């Protein structure tokens, strides 16, 4: 019962809250930092209007000669890599689903994929923005893209779960999290609030990509390794494959910019990411539920963002180790 | 030379001012609802739903899957027997006419910033991000293709200059302004511009290039060109089932406008930059086409036939 769901909880009760308010004053010390560099930003954002990657080159119709290989490259790799809900086998599963998987995993795993089957941003702020062919036609695959994984969460839901019933309670206690508030406003904070460099955007978008969701990519592939859920794994393959392809892009855009956000931001915004990405876990579903080890999980949330950080130019601020070899891939 | 480009274009440049006349006095008309646009369930997210499963809008998710199900790349066209056939079978004219209508396809926001943005249906928001993402594809064929069989940027230059001083550009570029990017601008009304612009807009090229498939030539193109029309047409259908579901919709007047000015925009096309003479075919039946076109998506909108001609060709039966 609730019962385990509180002693696991609790086990991770100290640690939790160690999070929560180590996030919350961040809403202030936020507007305390943008407060007193109004000046600066400003010079920043008006510079803007300079980044090569955000203004049209109308010397160039041609549309082909290929000026951004390195983007390209990365539009061909994924347009390769194109995939549909349909091939999705998702037989074995519904065996495994009452037949291999306790309570306690029936339970997990529902509730990680009415995660997925949640969470504008690409187009209206990215694909719109950035004037270079190359580029948008990798962001057009990738919202097209991401509109597949949508259905796929919900197949897979409406697979697993066939008495509504449930389903329903089960999206009411999943709109209670604190954490998609807490993930909400990690969002205005970076995104949604204007006079939002461009750059400070990447880095808050490929940690969506990257850091976010990197949490339940692997508590899906420990189900790989005692071999059960073939259709859910076979899935959440593909997918992360995919946001990791999109991740890496964010990266490869950056190292374009010419006018780069200060480090400390660009370690800041993954830093908060992480850190309600491992509060997903030690206050809603604990991966004990599934044979976890929590200090593990928080582990390679960590290990995950700074491999981003890396990847931004910043320098490794966990220094911490992949807790996993199933995700050595 | 220049010479019968010359008697081709005068041979249409009564039926060319015409026209050219005939839309001018439209900037003015036009200077000569958006209230309740906030009403049409097409264009409000209805948040007692995230299940973002059950099929509310059968009609258009089919219409996604059917499109999602023709993906197509740039590389499984087969251009060999083309470079081929453009320099051992096509003639001089041929070679032109061709060259131009490529130009032209590489050149011509709308599709994301003003629709897929609005419509808060998710089973139609899948359909734009496949039409935005499957219209990449287009883009790059066009370029491959006359990356293809022009080879002298030397003259690819030239091409590109003397295509942008085509003054149906300029029309084209009037006629959108008027119904698309100007603001109070209802709903209803741009869905009629944009179907017009991937079911008229164009439908004389893609006939153009179905006519040298009959002589069988330029394999590779015709492919691609078959493809490519296929798509927007998928694309310009869509547009009608999503009228359908408007409750507001136009003043019958409009829907007929809006096409009839893009029709004789089109028209003159090819009364005046690029004869299909050109390449062995009747201005008067391409005519007679674009307005049959145009006539089959009034009827997909509702109102009548106004042209009331029919499909001169019968290669492009389908």
């Amino acid at each position: 019962l609730n019962k385990e769901l509180e002693t696991l909880r609790e086990e991770n009760r100290v640690k939790s809250d160690m999070l929560k308010e180590k996030l919350s004053k961040d809403a202030e010390n936020h507007k305390a930092y943008l407060k007193s560099h109004q000046v600066h930003r400003h010079k920043l954002k008006e510079m803007e209007k300079e980044e090569p990657l955000l203004n049209e080159d109308k010397e160039r119709t041609v549309l082909f000669p290929i000026k951004y290989h390195e983007i390209w490259q990365a539009y061909k790799r994924a347009e390769a890599s194109f995939w549909t809900a349909e091939e999705i086998d998702l037989s074995k599963d519904i065996h495994d689903w009452n037949n291999r998987m306790n309570e306690n995993e029936r339970f997990f795993i529902s509730r990680v994929l009415a995660f997925f089957a949640a969470s504008e941003n690409l187009v209206e702020n990215f694909s719109t923005e950035v004037q270079i062919p190359e580029a948008k036609s990798f962001y057009g695959f990738q919202i097209m893209i991401e509109n597949i994984h949508s259905e796929t969460y919900s197949l897979l839901i409406d697979t697993y779960i066939k008495d509504p019933k449930e389903s329903e309670f089960l999206f009411n206690a999943i709109h209670t999290i604190p954490e998609i508030g807490e993930k909400a406003e990690w969002a205005l904070r970076w995104i949604q609030d204007a006079d939002a460099l461009f750059g400070e955007r990447l880095v808050a978008f490929a940690s969506i990509e990257g850091v976010f969701f990197s949490g339940s990519f692997a508590s899906i592939f420990w189900l790989k390794k005692r071999g059960m859920m073939p259709g859910l794994t076979f899935s959440n393959e593909l997918i992360c494959r995919d946001e990791g392809l999109h991740t890496d892009f964010a990266c490869l855009l950056f190292a374009h910019l010419k006018n780069k956000p200060d480090p400390a931001i660009v370690e800041k915004i993954v830093t908060e990411a992480v850190e309600i990405e491992q509060r997903y876990f030690l206050d809603a579903l604990p991966v004990a539920l599934l044979g976890m080890n929590a200090d593990l999980m928080n582990q390679y949330v960590e290990f995950v963002a700074d491999r981003l950080l890396v990847a931004f130019g910043n320098k490794k601020y966990y220094k911490v180790e992949n807790p996993f070899d199933f995700m050595e891939n």
